[PDB]
RNA sequence: CUUC
């Protein structure tokens, strides 16, 4: 629930719609974050396409790092 | 609902 960092640009690396997650990597670290569907602002509302640029907040949630309030850039 |  913690607020690791805002305004986070990244790229999709793949989105799963049958499982409802998928993982963006940092365009500033390079590291993967979890995405779950509910995270992603508005058929598949709240969904992202792999290769697309997203701008997120990052969070620590149960599991780690996962993002938050995933739009597109600005 | 953590690499499909």
């Amino acid at each position: 629930k913690k607020v690791i960092a805002t305004k986070v640009l990244g790229t999709v690396k793949w989105f799963n719609v049958r499982n409802g997650y998928g993982f963006i990597n940092r365009n500033d670290t390079k590291e993967d974050v979890f995405v779950h569907q509910t995270a992603i602002k508005k058929k598949y509302l709240r969904s992202v396409g792999d290769g697309e640029t997203v701008e997120f907040d990052v969070v620590e949630g149960e599991k780690g790092a996962e993002a938050a309030n995933v739009t597109g850039p600005g």
